[PDB]
Formats: structure tokens, sequence, C-alpha cells
């Protein structure tokens, strides 16, 4: 166990899970919270919405404001740049793991 | 493709490479710099010694001053905790990459 790594790793894991999920389908932030927990990653809003906003700014997520069932909500989906990023990032993890035996 | 990730990733990669090398054998700072370069991670002393010092503080590296061949030098080697950390960390990277395929 190594806490500096695990603390940084947490940020990577969240980030890549968002892109992965937002690639598969359109996602609400509320659901992302629960989905991430289900995968073993503790994220409370205050990290999530920020990183979501950052992800859009970086042009890897695109968002829609949308009124559905009398409810105003924002949905996110992965841009093609986001899809690229996910694969590049996944590969980088693979190369590192193999590099160190 | 994703420079925010790659910026953080670089720090992780360096950290793990040190542990990997310092696990296999005792290492001088100068040699770490060359080995890291060879692996495509440009690290200058202003970065390295801090990382090394932090790694020691986290109890994953141990350093020794010793006089060898009339030349006084400091060596670093991975503690058993460092060896553990490397494995746990490597595995964590593997599980992430696989679970976002
Ligand atoms: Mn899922
Ligand atoms: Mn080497």
């Amino acid at each position: 166990m190594d806490p500096e790594f695990m603390r940084e790793f947490q940020r990577a894991a969240v980030r890549l899970h968002i892109l992965h999920h937002a690639a598969d389908n359109e996602v609400h932030g509320a659901w992302l919270t629960q989905e991430l927990s289900r995968h073993g990653y503790r994220v409370s809003p205050g990290t999530l919405y920020p990183t979501l906003h950052r992800l859009e700014a970086d042009g890897l997520l695109v968002s829609e404001q949308r009124v559905v069932d009398g409810r105003a909500r924002r949905v996110y989906r992965a841009t093609p740049a986001g899809r690229a990023a996910l694969t590049e990032d996944r590969r980088a993890l693979e190369e590192l793991a193999r590099e160190v035996l």
C-alpha cells in the first residue's frame, strides 16, 4: 500500500471511468456518482461536477441542457476527442504496468 | 491527446520507475537519471532528489551514505514496503486499464 500513488490513481480512475461511461451513453452527474461507487471509487460532488466541467472545457465531454419529464438537467457524452483520449490514456497505463515488470 | 492526464501520468511513471529500479538493486541518483531518460522520461536533479526524498519519507526508499573506492556517495534501494507498493501499484494500473477497455 502506497497513499501518494493511490491518491493520484483515484483521480485518474474517476477521469477515465467518466470518459468510458460517457462514451457508451449520455450520462447525468447524479448517476455517475452511483456508477463510480459501484466500481469501487468514492467520489462526492465537489470533485465530480468540477472534473465534468473541466472535461468539457478540455473538449473531451460535450454537455446538453435538457428538459425531460418536467426536469431541467445536464447530460454529458464523450466527444471524438474524448474517445481518443480514453484509448491513449488506457494504452499509457498498459505500457507503464508492463514497463515495471 | 489528453495533456492534463499526461502531465500527472508523468509524475506517477517516474515514481514507479524509481521503485522498480531501486527494487532490483542499489542506485545512485546519476544512474537513475540515465535509466529514466532511456525509458523516455526526462528528469532533471531539481525534480529527482525531491521525489527520492519524498519516497524515503513515505518509507518506500532508504538511502545510505558510503565511501567506496575513495569516493563518498549516497545510494538508494527500495524497502520491502517499496517492493510491496510497486506490485500493488502495478496491479492497480492493470485493473484500471482492463476495466475501461
Ligand atoms: Mn459501469
Ligand atoms: Mn532499465
